[PDB]
């Protein structure tokens, strides 16, 4: 809608205070007019219709519990917009200032979060399995991260080129929270997932193994579940990442570490330059051997170190 720009105060789903950018017109609504077209953030009201409707607040203050997963939808996409700009010179997921538009309160104890194509929507989760799924800065930045695939390599939801599609949604999600600062780990959605258990997470990419994923390509699933094992095999690649910024020895490979901000870079020129709507594990071997090479070198510890990793999770 139209109307003045300003900044309201709200609490997010795990109790913490944050300033927000509104839109006034009558009412406050949560529209970000600082940031490309625009962060919308919408009411599903428990419903499945979508969007709903833009977020109307009467006071610009946000601290009612039914408040908090619009709250972090909202400061969280503005915080992945942030990452994208100034970490990698996108403008949005469609490297044209797109409007991101998130929808809060979809459904009834709904365990999930997406990108559908058009925009981003958020469960309230049941309680017990998760919490508000938008709590999570891993969670927020990993659908986002969906947007950009969509608008680049356009990686098709099935198989190993599914596996990378998440995986690097995994990825930059982390990295992410690593920009935010937000008690960073190699975990996914450890913020949000089972309130009532501490120390665990959806997805560990330091150690997929720990909740039964590959992180091995000899150990990669073949069935026909998940599209293909899309969450499952992207434990392959998640730790090829985690290998190639933090370094260690698996399965006998030693891998000398580059650092988050190199990693970073050599995904998001990989996933923007070289690959396709069908490419599999090896390809993107390829493809991010070629990124490393061309910002470092051939002859890089960069190269060297990618080379590495991939060959310590069996992709070659
Ligand atoms: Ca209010
Ligand atoms: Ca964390
Ligand atoms: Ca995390
Ligand atoms: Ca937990
Ligand atoms: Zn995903």
């Amino acid at each position: 809608i139209t109307g003045t720009s300003t900044v309201g105060v709200g609490r997010g789903v795990l109790g913490d205070q944050k300033n927000i950018n509104t839109t006034y017109s009558t009412y406050y609504y949560l529209q970000d007019n600082t940031r490309g077209n625009g962060i919308f953030t919408y009411d599903a009201k428990y419903r499945t219709t979508l969007p709903g409707s833009l977020w109307a607040d009467a006071d610009n203050q946000f601290f009612a519990s039914y408040d908090a997963p619009a709250v972090d939808a909202h400061y969280y996409a503005g915080v992945t917009y942030d990452y994208y700009k100034n970490v990698h010179n996108r403008l949005s997921y469609d490297g044209n200032n797109a409007a991101i538009r998130s929808s809060v309160h979809y459904s009834q104890g709904y365990n999930n979060a997406f990108w559908n194509g058009s925009q981003m929507v958020y469960g309230d989760g049941d309680g017990q399995t998760f919490i508000p799924l938008s709590g999570g800065i891993d969670v927020v930045a990993h659908e986002l991260t969906h947007a950009v695939t969509d608008y680049t390599a356009g990686l098709i939801y099935q198989n190993e080129s599914g596996a990378i599609n998440e995986a690097i949604s995994d990825i930059f999600g982390t990295l992410v929270e690593f920009y935010a600062n937000k008690n960073p780990d190699w975990e996914i959605g450890e913020d949000v997932y089972t309130p009532g258990i501490s120390g665990d997470s959806l997805r560990s990419m330091s150690d997929p193994a720990k909740y039964g994923d590959p992180d091995h390509y000899s150990k990669r699933y073949t069935g026909t579940q998940d599209n293909g094992g899309v969450h499952i095999n992207s434990g392959i690649i998640n730790k090829a990442a985690y290998l190639i910024s933090q370094g260690g020895t698996h399965y006998g490979v030693s891998v000398v570490g580059i650092g988050r901000d190199k990693l970073g870079k050599i995904f998001y020129r990989a996933l923007t330059q070289y690959l396709t709507p069908t490419s599999n594990f090896s390809q993107l071997r390829a493809a991010a051997v070629q990124s490393a090479t061309d910002l470092y070198g051939s002859t890089s510890q960069e190269v060297a170190s990618v080379k590495q990793a991939f060959d310590a999770v069996g992709v070659k």
